């Protein structure tokens, strides 16, 4: 996160971190068993960890849980990142509690204008690279669909949605990949890609959640 403020230790308790002997991507908790991430994230041999604040130290209230299966979607694009999106089944059920918890799934897209919060463990710089320890937070308005196609012309696919400041100085980055978009309670986007990271003019891209809510609940009730 560039430009965000520490959260608070539990206070993004859907927040995950997906974990190859050290944090690589964020993701979701979606449901006792399942974590939506982004397909880009992918890789073997993850160990999805839940309840954390300060992922350098256990503090109490972690649960690292391995990954059993990961499901990439059938069209993920590696080129385009159209279909960034990933559905993770952990090997056992997490306790959920008020430290883990599970964030629903939009029932309706969200609106240019929606404030959101963008959470991630990646990097805070944008010239330069500084991970932290703790839990990063950001709020954020969904941009234009105008914005965000004038930005990246010809790359913004209807899967796609920007969220951010033009102005530059507080995004998304390297690490936070993976991570959750939340809008009034529910799960709108997926932390995908961006050109940099806090540049003017390059906002933020994220996969967008709604239009796959039909998929994942298909794709979940088959697994
Ligand atoms: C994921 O790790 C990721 C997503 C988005 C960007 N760029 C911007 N938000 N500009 C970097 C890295
Ligand atoms: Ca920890």
């Amino acid at each position: 996160i560039v430009g965000g403020y520490t959260c608070g230790a539990n206070t993004v308790p859907y927040q995950v971190s997906l974990n190859s002997g050290y944090h690589f991507c964020g993701g979701s908790l979606i449901n006792s068993q399942w974590v939506v991430s982004a397909a880009h994230c992918y890789k073997s041999g993850i160990q999805v960890r839940l309840g954390e604040d300060n992922i350098n130290v256990v503090e109490g209230n972690e649960q690292f849980i391995s990954a059993s299966k990961s499901i990439v979607h059938p069209s993920y694009n590696s080129n385009t990142l159209n279909n960034d999106i990933m559905l993770i089944k952990l090997k056992s059920a997490a306790s959920l509690n008020s430290r883990v918890a599970s964030i629903s799934l939009p029932t309706s897209c969200a609106s240019a204008g929606t404030q959101c919060l963008i959470s991630g463990w990646g990097n805070t710089k944008s010239s330069g690279t500084s991970y932290p320890d703790v839990l990063k937070c950001l709020k954020a308005p969904i941009l234009s669909d105008s914005s965000c196609k004038s930005a990246y012309p010809g790359q913004i696919t209807s899967n796609m949605f920007c969220a951010g400041y033009l102005e530059g100085g507080k995004d998304s980055c390297q690490g936070d990949s993976g991570g959750p978009v939340v809008c009034s309670g529910k799960l709108q986007g997926i932390v995908s890609w961006g050109s940099g990271c806090a540049q003017k003019n390059k906002p933020g891209v994220y996969t967008k959640v709604c239009n796959y809510v039909s998929w994942i609940k298909q794709t979940i009730a088959s697994n």
